[PDB]
């Protein structure tokens, strides 16, 4: 099945391939900003309303772009960006990944890095990294305490490195394969969750009192199911992360709330190179993506035979992700950024 929708493309320039995208949801107050993470950097649009009368669906305005010299893979907003009118400055604070296998905080005001911290070398992942997220830490005195950045990769470690009151602390924990994914769980920065490669979840509460089992809790694909039976991603479901969601490579996926088994399972109809992306909203519903086809399925948990297919284009798809309204997808081509409203979920 199909849905009704619209969508605007914007060619990036013809020297530009973009790897990742992401809204800045962490942060309501820039909530519409959208990061490309390209080639030389990152170049930062802004949605908003159409001008033209009778279009209730954004528009995309470039605004600038932030030179790295390098490719940018993966990319996450905090919780601290914001926006000043009085020349209007953003203030921007980014977590991402680039191509010399670095893990960064880049702090900003609007092109320009006016801060930079770099994670490689020998203290930082000894492979490629394969996700990244980033978590602002405030204490019983309500400041900002510390900005934590965790990182996973192909070296079989989960890094967590906190920017204190105090400076640095960095800490590496052991994975039984790589690295996929990682994410903070949402309202409860002291806990994240990990994929690795083999379909072990790992939940970590990484501020308890280094060991070989540092972990709360471990789930695993492997007996309920480089692309082989798992993993693509996993994901933290609902407000409070009440739930969890994990993705294989082969369109596999599980989903737990928070008889040991998961509470429901399905297969996408296409594989999933890229992973769940879970709506901002609804937590029964994820999109999921045929990358190399460029499809995109909708998926409700709850509903199977709910063959829904919103997004066909006949091209690669490197990226996507929801915008915090959840009507709006933006998604990434190999030469395009596409802005699609999903009439259904309108809103």
């Amino acid at each position: 099945g199909s849905m009704t929708l619209s969508s605007n493309q914007y060619q990036l320039p013809l020297n530009v391939r973009p790897y990742t995208t992401t809204w800045c949801s962490q942060s309501p107050s820039c909530s519409n900003l959208l990061a490309i993470g390209h080639d030389t950097g990152i170049t930062i649009y802004c949605a908003s309303e159409e001008q033209t009368p009778g279009s209730t669906g954004l528009t995309l305005q470039e605004l600038f772009t932030i030179q790295t010299g390098l490719p940018t893979l993966h990319l996450s907003f905090s919780s601290s960006c914001s926006y000043s009118e009085n020349s209007p400055v953003y203030s921007l604070f980014l977590a991402c990944v680039c191509q010399d296998n670095t893990v960064r905080l880049i702090i900003t005001k609007n092109e320009t890095i006016i801060t930079q911290h770099v994670l490689g070398g020998k203290s930082g992942h000894h492979n490629f990294v394969n996700d990244i997220d980033i978590a602002d830490v405030y204490s019983a005195d309500n400041r900002l305490a510390e900005q934590v950045i965790a990182s996973v990769g192909d070296d079989c470690t989960l890094i967590i490195w906190r920017l204190t009151d105090e400076g640095p602390i960095l800490a590496g924990y052991p994975l039984s394969s790589p690295g996929i994914s990682v994410q903070f769980r949402p309202s409860n920065p002291n806990q994240l969750i990990v994929g690795e490669r083999n379909g072990n979840i790992r939940i970590f509460d990484w501020t308890l009192n280094l060991v070989k089992n540092p972990w709360l809790l471990t789930l695993n694909t492997l007996p309920l199911v480089g692309i082989a039976s798992s993993l693509a991603n996993v994901r933290w479901i609902g407000s409070d992360g009440s739930g969890i969601l994990a993705m294989c490579k082969s369109g596999a996926w599980l989903r737990w709330n928070l008889n040991l088994l998961p509470n429901v399972q399905g297969i996408s109809l296409f594989p999933s190179l890229l992973g769940a992306c879970p709506h901002p909203r609804y937590m029964d519903y994820f999109a999921t993506a045929h990358s190399q086809h460029g499809l995109i399925q909708l998926i409700n948990t709850y509903e199977k035979d709910s063959n829904s297919i919103p997004i066909q284009l006949g091209m690669p798809i490197v990226d996507f992700c929801w915008h915090q309204d959840g009507s709006h997808l933006a998604i990434a081509t190999e030469g395009s950024v596409l802005l699609t409203r999903l009439m259904g979920f309108t809103r």
